[PDB]
């Protein structure tokens, strides 16, 4: 599924991501925009052989099991395929653990390079939330 901006903002709120670990909803929507372009089916192969999955491009190196990332962990205790669902619950639950890991949203390199310090409120501007 390809969400609209305000539609994803609403789904993220419903799933308790708004202000989670102090990151406003705009921070989560901006991250999703540049990670997946709001596409829940996005997959991208990393040079190390890990894969990134879903709206927030969660990496098989640490967080999900895809069966093909040697030496990896599965800290969200999920198949990486559950991160490709039109229902964002699994991606949200696993993003909550990632952002709690110590480096906040710097874990998403697209967030650090493209969202951090910007007017992230623009991402939720005019949304009925
Ligand atoms: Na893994």
């Amino acid at each position: 599924k390809v969400f609209g901006r305000c539609e994803l903002a609403a789904a993220m709120k419903r799933h308790g991501l708004d202000n989670y670990r102090g990151y406003s909803l705009g921070n989560w929507v901006c991250a999703a925009k540049f990670e997946s372009n709001f596409n829940t089916q996005a997959t991208n192969r990393n040079t190390d052989g890990s894969t990134d999955y879903g709206i927030l491009q969660i990496n098989s190196r640490w967080w999900c099991n895809d069966g093909r990332t040697p030496g990896s962990r599965n800290l969200c205790n999920i198949p990486c395929s559950a991160l490709l669902s039109s229902d964002i619950t699994a991606s949200v639950n696993c993003a909550k653990k990632i952002v709690s890991d110590g480096n906040g949203m710097n874990a998403w390199v697209a967030w650090r390079n493209r969202c951090k310090g910007t007017d992230v409120q623009a991402w939720i501007r005019g949304c009925r939330l």
